[PDB]
């Protein structure tokens, strides 16, 4: 609360295609979430074999 801005300006380029990566990243995170909760019984059974 002290020193932290609102509004953080002046991104790094490399942080910025960074940011767009962790986007994509992330994007994929959730496509393979929601595969995985489409079918679950296979997912268990890689778990028991886990």
């Amino acid at each position: 609360a002290l020193f932290l801005t609102r509004n953080e300006s002046k991104p790094f380029y490399f942080i910025q295609k960074f940011n767009d990566f962790f986007d994509w990243s992330t994007s994929v995170f959730s496509s393979g979430v929601a595969y995985i909760l489409k079918r679950t019984i296979r997912f268990v059974l890689v778990f028991c074999i886990m």
